[PDB]
RNA sequence: AACUGAAGAGUUUGAUCAUGGCUCAGAUUGAACGCUGGCGGCAGGCCUAACACAUGCAAGUCGAGCGGAUAAAGGGAGCUU
């Protein structure tokens, strides 16, 4: 589906000769409010056209996320580049408390109780990779129990 | 009766990623200063010169321990209040 959310806008450039050609980039994540997200990056020549391009690439190559219901399954920790990310599920009344670019991922996924923090280099185009290695590699235990459930899930 | 919280941003460049400094958003004080100023509860008030101090007051009490001297009421008498 489609619920859109913008994060970043830049002004990249390019020197040719004579002057300097400008261009705009944008980063936009799209989710469904249930656990299907997708991010997208587009470059164009103006703001109202660079956002439209980044929205279209978001709703291609999406991710199914197996959330527990407004929370996560377990504390995990993933990294990409020089960016390290930590996330652990929380109680009911606590909302989402994260920084800038992990709120926009964790809104549209539908989770509400995420309690996150990012270390290392804060790059909004690169902390998103650090988040999607984490969420796309969840497990959601298909087991008979948890304190007993290590005889039917390990064979899954 | 026993008991749960973790946010980032700006700045090196024609522009980008990284390393690395700096700076801001918070909660606090025996606080001082500037502008302004109705009320009441509960608190606190020399952090500097352990530097000198006028004048008041802050440890006395026992006559069921003993001398001594003050000697009432009253008992009076006497003399004339």
């Amino acid at each position: 589906g489609y619920i859109e959310k913008l994060v970043q806008v830049n002004r990249v450039a390019k020197t040719v000769k004579g002057g300097r050609i400008f261009a705009f980039t944008a980063l936009t994540v799209v989710g469904d409010g249930k656990g299907r997200v997708g991010f997208g990056r587009g470059k164009a020549r103006e703001v109202p056209a660079a956002i439209q391009k980044a929205m279209e690439a978001a709703r291609r190559n999406m991710i199914q996320v197996d959330l527990n219901g407004t929370t996560l399954q377990y504390p995990t920790k993933s990294a990409h580049g020089a960016s390290k990310v930590y996330m652990q599920p929380a109680s009911e009344g606590t909302g989402i408390i994260a920084g800038g670019a992990m709120r926009a991922v964790l809104e549209v996924a539908g989770v509400q109780n995420v309690l996150a923090k990012c270390y290392g280099s804060t790059n909004p185009v690169n902390v998103v990779y650090a988040t999607f290695k984490g969420l796309k590699n969840m497990q959601a235990p298909e087991a008979v129990a948890a304190k007993r459930g290590k005889s039917v899930e390990e064979i899954l």
